[PDB]
């Protein structure tokens, strides 16, 4: 019945109206019954009616406390990426730097031009990416799709706990340029995200099917041995690029997309994804959760040698939403097996 839905397992783009568009919860459940999750990635526009600010004209002062300068070595397909911390700077210096003819959009015709050219000269003229910034672009009182405040069960680490994580529970702000990238991986503790991008040039992803995600571990497993003896799951410290023409080459199964200012991308658990930005432009995002999730939760293989230290203690989900399980689960007896292709309970409702 799930299996029957977008057997194909691509990129799903959604119109929400706005009377969609008000129930985030919903919605994400709603789009998991058309079999987007499959994708591992998914395109929601936004009603024309919906601005989440009414204008970013007010924000040339905001610092950037630490640019990461992306050095990139590697060759035929394969790279890893090195961070370098630049001193703090502002959107105004940031933009500046970006909109430089050392540093600019090339020019092109057809999107795969501006592709092909990214992974040619992916290792040389390292830009620099405003990653990682506290806080939110949203105007205090927009309710809808708030990335501030999704109201998600992930609220129940904070509500339990008092614990905040960084960009996983609470907003982080990513100010790109041309070249700047993000390697391939699934979230921490393997939850969704949202991302949404203010403005600026577009941000091109590609994204890898979760029931076909053990796939793309094999693959790098045995392209970066070293890494993968040293961490079970190397691929969580965000440094690993793999070009779609390798992927092609071995094999393993995948989609693109380029986002448009003003467009979402939910990602979903277990869904490797990557992409880079084609120019200036500022993104937002955040993790969230669902029922489904959970078991990606108790079952998300972490990193083991401490440079990805996000952990979160699965003991409160298992208990309030999988009472039958919990002395089973905890006595590590629990072997239930995860099946990517069904949508979470939420969306029983549809
Ligand atoms: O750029 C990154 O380093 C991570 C990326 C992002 O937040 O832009 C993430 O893929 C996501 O959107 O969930
Ligand atoms: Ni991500
Ligand atoms: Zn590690």
């Amino acid at each position: 019945e799930s299996e029957t839905l977008n057997p194909s397992a691509r990129i799903m783009t959604f119109y929400p109206t706005m009377e969609e568009f008000r129930n985030f919860s919903r919605y994400i459940a709603y789009i998991e019954s058309q079999g987007a999750h499959r994708a591992g990635l998914a395109k929601v526009v936004p009603p024309k009616e919906w601005k989440p600010r009414a204008s970013y004209d007010d924000i040339d002062d905001l610092v950037i406390p630490a640019p990461i300068q992306q050095l990139v070595t590697g060759q035929s397909g394969l790279f890893t990426q090195y961070n370098i911390q630049k001193k703090a700077m502002t959107v105004r210096e940031f933009r500046k730097i970006a909109n430089s003819d050392k540093y600019c959009t090339p020019r092109y015709s057809e999107f795969e031009e501006l592709e092909r050219k990214y992974w040619k000269n992916l290792t040389f003229n390292p830009p620099i990416y405003g990653a990682d910034v506290n806080g939110t672009l949203y105007e205090k009182h927009v309710d809808e799709w708030n990335i501030g405040r999704l109201r998600t069960i992930l609220d129940l680490v904070e509500k339990e706990s008092g614990i905040t994580i960084e960009g996983v529970n609470t907003p982080y702000l990513y100010f790109g340029m041309w070249k700047t990238s993000f390697a391939w991986h699934t979230e921490d503790m393997d939850l969704y995200s949202i991302n949404y991008l203010h403005f600026g040039e577009p941000k091109s992803w590609y994204s890898v099917p979760p029931e076909h995600g053990k796939r793309l571990e094999r693959l790098a497993k045995g392209f970066f041995p070293g890494s993968a003896q040293s961490c079970e799951a190397f691929l969580r410290h965000k440094m690993t690029l793999i070009s779609p023409l390798m992927l092609k080459k071995y094999g393993i199964p995948f989609d693109k997309v380029t986002q448009e200012a003003g467009e979402f991308m939910i990602t979903f658990p277990y869904g490797y994804h990557a992409g880079f930005n084609h120019g200036f432009n500022c993104a937002e995002s955040t993790n969230f959760a669902t029922r489904r999730w959970i078991e990606y939760g108790k079952q998300a293989v972490l990193c083991s040698c401490r440079k990805d230290m996000v952990k979160i203690s699965m003991d409160v989900f298992v208990r309030k939403f999988q009472p039958e399980r919990y002395k089973l689960w905890k006595a590590g007896k629990d072997n239930t097996v995860i099946d990517h292709t069904l949508p979470t309970p939420e969306a029983a409702e549809f």
